[PDB]
């Protein structure tokens, strides 16, 4: 992005077998100003760094790098990645050096190894070392591994003759965890990029700026809720913002602070603040929120309230010092204490949610970046049917699938056969499928469907204003700015039993770009029942969280059967109450779906609040060659029968009734394919090919669910919706 | 800050809470501030556990510690009057009561000068509709919102060296603030508002004799307080409004309270429903308050027939508060409460005796001069064009809902938007807007507007009208 530094090049091989020589191509130095023995800065990962010298290579390329594999692990890398590269005129020399080696590599040889391994390798030759960097000194036919643990020059060195070592006698432990990154990947989480840019943003821009802290008056993030369903990466989150501009992390669980004892639960939180606050990068992670502090009703116990006002103490003890910013998981933020949902203190608020289909898609590749694919599986239709799953239920996917591609390997002798190359296969991921335990079902989500507009037609004119009513206020606002007033709020949807309605609805927001909500009459039910009508109103700010979305609502003849045999109900007044402080902006269209539009609480009528009503009537024979041209996809054939067959005398069917009459089609001749392959089987390419017949005893074996008294009802509305217009002006 | 005192261990309580006391003792003149003290003294039977008592028994025993002595003023900042204790807040004891609300659109405006007399605009931006609009916004949010306009002036900027060539001249503009907005979320939703809102009753036509009650009744309880004393008797307290529905969503109270220079506050309907139907007869008491400290204020109560409407299948417990709090009251605080019901056959029939509700003042349907003047009104705070015309309304527009008649000017004016995007169109193909609507751009949303007023309704107005028609004497 930043054309300030060219330092972005491509890791690669050396030729020189020094560890503290790294090369260069001649054209490329001059660029950089390095000198004949510059020693520069080579940042990696996990903001590490490692000093070396560049030497002039003919053979090296302009945009690559050469290394070796001891420069390649102290800048935790490989190869083909990008690092930076920054000469550094202000490097002196050494004057104490403590190292220890590393204890595998010294079993079975003792004695003084200083005047062994330490002494030929420091003596005139002025590599310049990097503390906790790894270097490896060859002596004796075998390879010693040495750590640097302290330098008097703290930051950095160069090992002086006059320089003294200190290699006293403690092996140190090596750790395997330290090597690949932990995790600072901007590509190592997705599925959450339409957020996730936003979140880069508020996080990037106090970082890295702070003289703009002087131009933007007040700091807009000082603490940050993340709020979700649990396993969606929230950790990997704060991980991923962590080491990606050089902040000290420091992941607190919820539980370590209630673990302590009293006095001891009061301790280690202004501590951690206090060490946060040395350093001048500084985040805080804090896992389960709420088990520090939930409801005040929830509390009962004299600790917990003492540790929630501790925690509102230290937040807002600090006021625009140091730029230090905090983040918290959240189950949901109705469990939070609202007291700490306020501004200057929890004010930015960002939500999460389940990956989409592309979202799993990438997250299914960067979990299987690091294991080897049979090369045979379709890997996106995997992630197609992976509806109400999570990250951690995709790595339990991906986890399930390599354990049965190992069971697809006997009790053998327990050495390297397939662990060299695996064979995971397609199957393998449907068998992990089969067993596959969800977590976001239960719960309703929101994404873009994927419609485009050309699964069903007609309504041409109704399409027209359905574009103008919502599509084109979110595109063109100036004509809003012009002559033009505030828009209508919502429509609402009567006509036949609505089957067509959802996919009616759900194609403007694939057209708009916009998010999309379905809130199912079920639920709704289910919210008037068990009493729970006031999570209508998150429901709602999930929805204007979600902005621009789309409102589905459906069956609104349902809750009023119950009362028409009152008026309104519990959760029909609440909806009232939560759209109308909806505003006229933020273009969150709502819709609402309903087969009996004569059994209306009528609150809702009048304009204002929903003016727009859409009357549909039934497809007609036009229209069956819509809804049939929908079923290339799902039921695919190519020739058998022309498609206009049955629209030539059929009076009325629905769509409902047409897919109907489809699948029992499908049914027929799967059946019939069914009957043709046992008896190739007894007398011992599935042909999926069908014929008129299946079609034939399809379009007899139906019934159509409408019902001709209730369209008459329909009509009866039409004639209604005859109005009081006159005949014409007289100028 | 209370906090400070609940972080601290038990006995350490009584540390940091008597401290200031004397150390007040010190400065004669001295204030002493506690935030968030709902956190400190809230209801004792909402808690669970002693030390909360010892520190709500120990801040009220040092209430009175300093009785005129050092003169010392002490101040809390309360989210909400029931959050406190009623113990605590008695009176003589803890008990003068002021409020603060929500800021009108004059106020987010002085508030938005506020926070940009520090920062440099780019001095393009109006910054007065934006404070007319944002509707239950804290101030608080609007410095967020100049925090999220400044973020754009950064973000609009791509990624520099790090210099001051934005960063010396901060640009903003109108749709950077509108779109901070979208990115944006209220936090003072749902809630009264206090302030009171402008009409300047030029919108209203015709209904002369209804003015001249209407200007009877509010308009001088404290323009003529000694000669409304003339006579001795108390203002009328109760006004009830009933007709057919149509052009009766608000606004008229509120102009007859804009003469008077006085607040007001609207109860909605469903928030009546909801209150009926969530068992929550306590939060009546708290806005009816709330409407009687924000004196002198005039209410509106609207739909109420929708309550009678759920007791159809005449009294229940939301009728029982409004009664008992409106009997419960002085005829002094310069309030009046006003009550919308389209139906007036299924109201209770403890309201409409004199005393608490006389007034039953008809409404009658728009007529002529009222739909110019609907017209009018549209033609009102809107851009608008020569050739426009109202005499083809005479026959049709004979008698007209006005909500009907605001649908069909926006109707009209989003078909104007439709030929603006044919106008867009138009331009695609190239590769003039004409924003005014065109002189028969009426004559197809005739056809998008439905008397839905029945004339039985009208003959039931028609007969309760003249079962309160009253006698005629002469000879
Ligand atoms: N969307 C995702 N992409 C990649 N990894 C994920 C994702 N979601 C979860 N994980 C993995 O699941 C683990 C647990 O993450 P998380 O649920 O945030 O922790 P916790 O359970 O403590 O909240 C992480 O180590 C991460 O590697
Ligand atoms: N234009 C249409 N008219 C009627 N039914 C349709 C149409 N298009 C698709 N369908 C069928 O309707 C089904 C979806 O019904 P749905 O919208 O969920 O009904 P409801 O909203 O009443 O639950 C799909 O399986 C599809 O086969
Ligand atoms: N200008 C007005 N302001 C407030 N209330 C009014 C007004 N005009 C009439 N009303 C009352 O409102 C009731 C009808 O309101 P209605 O028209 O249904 O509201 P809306 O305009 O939201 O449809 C009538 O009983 C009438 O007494």
């Amino acid at each position: 992005k930043q054309k300030n530094r060219p330092n972005r090049l491509i890791v690669d091989e050396a030729i020189n077998e020094d560890n503290s020589v790294v090369s260069l191509s001649q054209p490329k130095m001059d660029e950089l100003q390095l000198f004949r023995g510059d020693t520069v800065l080579l940042k990696g990962k996990k903001r590490r760094e490692a000093v070396c010298i560049v030497l002039s290579d003919d053979t090296c390329s302009d945009e690559k790098i050469r290394m070796n594999r001891v420069v390649r692990n102290n800048l935790r890398v490989r190869l083909g990645d990008v690092i930076s590269i920054q000469p550094c005129p202000d490097v002196k020399y050494g004057k104490r050096i403590h190292v220890l080696p590393i204890d595998d590599t010294v079993e079975g040889i003792t004695g003084n190894l200083f005047e062994v391994y330490l002494k030929p390798y420091f003596l005139e030759a002025y590599r310049p070392i990097r503390k906790g960097d790894i270097f490896l000194v060859h002596g004796g036919m075998r390879a010693v591994e040495f750590k640097v643990v302290e330098t008097d020059p703290s930051p950095y060195c160069i090992v002086a003759p006059d320089t003294v070592i200190h290699c006293e006698g403690e092996p140190i432990k090596r750790e395997d965890e330290e090597e690949s990154l932990n995790e600072v990947g901007y590509d190592d989480i997705g599925g959450c990029r339409k957020q996730l840019a936003q979140i880069k943003e508020m996080v990037e821009l106090p970082l890295r700026h702070p003289a703009l802290f002087k131009a933007i008056g007040v700091k807009p993030p000082r603490g940050i809720l993340l709020y979700g369903p649990p396993g969606t990466g929230k950790t990997l989150i704060a991980r991923a913002v962590a080491n990606e501009t050089g902040a000290f992390f420091f992941l607190i669980n919820g539980p370590e602070i209630m673990s302590k004892l009293a006095g001891e639960s009061e301790s280690n939180l202004r501590k951690a603040f206090e060490e946060a606050e040395k350093n001048a990068p500084a985040i805080i992670f804090i896992d389960e929120l709420d088990a520090i502090a939930p409801k005040r009703e929830k509390t009962h116990g004299e600790v917990e309230r003492r540790i929630v006002s501790q925690l509102l103490t230290l937040m807002d003890g600090l006021k625009q010092r140091a730029h230090v910013i905090v983040m918290a998981a959240t189950n949901r933020p109705n469990s939070i204490d609202p007291a700490l949902r306020r501004f200057g203190r929890f004010d930015r608020e960002v939500d999460i949610g389940i990956p989409d289909a592309t979202g799993r898609l990438e997250i299914l590749q960067i979990h299987t970046k690091n294991m080897k694919l049979a090369d045979d599986v379709d890997l996106e239709q995997v992630a197609n049917e992976t509806h109400g799953h999570v990250g951690a239920d995709l790595a339990a996917l991906c986890s399930e699938a390599a354990l049965q591609a190992i069971r697809k390997k006997m009790d053998l002798i327990d050495l390297a056969e397939v662990m060299n190359s695996l064979a995971v296969t397609m199957d393998d991921f449907r068998w992990a499928l089969s067993q596959s335990n969800p977590s976001a079902l239960r719960e309703t989500v929101v994404e873009v469907p994927q419609v485009t507009w050309e699964d069903i037609g007609g309504l041409e004119d109704v399409k027209r204003e359905l574009q103008e009513l919502v599509q084109y206020p979110v595109e063109h606002p100036d004509k809003f700015l012009k002559f033009g007033m505030t828009p209508s709020k919502g429509v609402l949807f009567y006509g036949p039993p609505g089957c067509g309605k959802t996919l009616l609805a759900k194609a403007i927001a694939n057209e708009c770009q916009a998010n999309f909500i379905s809130i199912k009459g079920p639920e709704l039910l289910t919210m008037w029942f068990g009493e729970s009508e006031a999570n209508v109103r998150e429901i709602f700010d999930k929805a204007r969280q979600a902005a621009p979305c789309v409102l589905f609502f459906d069956e609104l003849d349902s809750i009023a059967k119950a009362r028409g045999g009152g008026a309104a109900d519990r959760v029909i007044n609440q909806i009232l109450t939560e759209m109308d402080g909806m505003s006229t902006k933020k273009n969150v269209f709502i819709i609402g779906a309903t087969n009996r539009p004569d059994i209306i609480d009528p609150a809702i009528l009048r304009p204002g609040r929903l003016d727009q009503l859409i009357y549909i009537p039934l497809p007609d024979e036009k229209s069956r060659v819509a809804i049939l041209k929908a079923n290339l996809r799902k039921s695919p054939v190519a020739k058998d029968v022309d498609l206009e067959f049955l629209a030539k005398m059929t009076n009325g069917f629905s769509g409902a009734d047409l897919t109907e009459i489809c699948q029992r089609a499908c049914k027929l001749a799967i059946r019939e394919s069914i009957e043709s392959e046992i008896r190739r089987e007894r007398e011992r390419d599935p042909v999926p090919e069908i014929r008129r017949d299946h079609f034939e005893e399809a379009m007899r074996f139906a019934r159509r669910s409408v019902s001709d008294n209730d369209i008459r009802k329909y009509e009866m509305f039409a004639q209604t919706l005859q109005q009081s217009r006159g005949f014409g002006s007289f100028r």
